[PDB]
């Protein structure tokens, strides 16, 4: 419940996963590339980018498709719609619902999307749904963002964005490039 354990969930998140990438045979990091790597590349931790969104669930869940970098659409259930500020301004983004997923999916682009801080396509936020009956506001981390597996450069299919879940503001937390 507090900022320094907050802090350290992220900062043992972060070298778990280095640690995965760096030596892990089913790593996305392509062999090419795997005896280089030395880590991936964050902004620091800022609670400015850690909010409160309120959960708006889908009054019908609707099948939907994204496009993907490589082959044939992904089938996702538009699940809901988060609603949260970053600073005076107010945002929403779409979340997915993926089969045999407990966490929403929300694919997003932001303002370091366009200055190329951050990954051409977009970046990837796991939110945990809240209560069903009838759950109304959920954690939003940004510090949690991370890259679609195309960015490191091997031959994956990745979902895209959809363009109404561009956040026009500088979301400088999380996985850059």
């Amino acid at each position: 419940d507090t900022d320094d354990a907050w802090r350290a969930r992220i900062a043992a998140h972060r070298a778990d996963k280095d640690e995965f990438l760096a030596t892990h045979d089913q790593s996305p990091i392509p062999p090419a590339d795997r005896g280089a790597f030395d880590g991936l590349r964050y902004f620091d931790i800022d609670a400015s980018f850690r909010v409160a969104a309120r959960y708006q669930p889908a009054r019908d869940p609707e099948a939907v498709e994204l496009e993907t970098t490589r082959g044939p659409p992904a089938e996702y259930t538009r699940a809901a719609v988060l609603g949260f500020d970053l600073g005076d301004s107010h945002h929403t983004l779409t979340a997915f619902r993926v089969e045999g997923e407990s966490s929403l999916f929300v694919p997003f682009t932001d303002e370091t999307t366009d200055d190329g801080r951050t990954y051409e396509h977009g970046r990837y936020l796991d939110v945990d749904p809240a209560g069903a009956d009838g759950g109304d506001e959920v954690a939003l981390d940004f510090n949690l963002a991370y890259n679609p597996f195309c960015a490191y450069g091997g031959s994956f299919s990745c979902a895209l964005p959809p363009a109404d879940n561009h956040v026009p503001a500088a979301i400088t937390a999380g996985e850059r490039v």
